[PDB]
């Protein structure tokens, strides 16, 4: 589960912008890749890609 | 699942750019929320927040 529960209303383009702090708990940077796929509904998961999920 | 699998290096913030392709399967726009939360390693997961997950 985890779950930190950070609510952003994306923007005027549609990024949502992820706090350090969660690449911080990553222990990556402005270059932390991510995975963005969906897995039910509405919720977007985004993988940092370079372990993909879990190799 | 779902799954899309759209890679994104974040950028020199920190946002996910995430595409109107899947704000658009979310019938939502530039005012849609999301709740970022972690699912267990480095996938963060973006939610509606409005309907919540499912209500």
């Amino acid at each position: 589960m985890k779950a930190t529960g950070i609510v952003r209303r994306i923007d005027d383009l549609g990024r949502v912008v992820i706090p350090k702090e969660i690449r911080r708990t990553l222990r990556i940077r402005e270059g932390d890749p991510l995975e963005i796929f969906v897995d039910r509904d509405g919720e977007v998961i985004l993988k940092k890609y370079s372990p993909i999920s879990e190799l």
